């Protein structure tokens, strides 16, 4: 195209592997990040399911979030049954414009160096 196609593996602080629960949470809960940085970790039990942590900001201290991602044979991923996606990038992208499903939309993934 134009100085780009040359080993461009995507590994941003959004599409993570099956990090531990508290781990993904430890990262989001970092004071560098806030509501919007996410972790879509894979459920290391199911051959196709995932999970997603987001920082939640409440008066009862700063926490994370937990949204269950399913994998449909003809619907990619879905968290709210009123809205399905083909991959998590298109899921996260859609949620990157508003807070349709999540109460706090996506801003910026987590910072490097946990």
């Amino acid at each position: 195209g134009s100085v780009a196609p040359v080993e461009t593996l995507e590994v941003e602080k959004w599409f993570f592997r099956t990090i531990s629960r508290k781990d993904a949470e430890r990262q989001l809960l970092a004071p560098m990040n806030k509501a919007g940085s996410f972790l879509i970790r894979e459920s290391e039990s199911n051959k196709g399911a995932f999970s997603l942590s987001v920082k939640d900001i409440t008066t009862q201290g700063e926490v994370v979030k937990h949204y269950k991602i399913r994998s449909l044979d003809n619907g990619g991923y879905y968290i709210s049954p009123r809205i399905t996606f083909p991959t998590l990038q298109a899921l996260v992208q859609h949620y990157s414009k508003k807070g349709d499903g999540l109460c706090q939309k996506l801003t910026l993934p987590c910072v490097n160096l946990a």
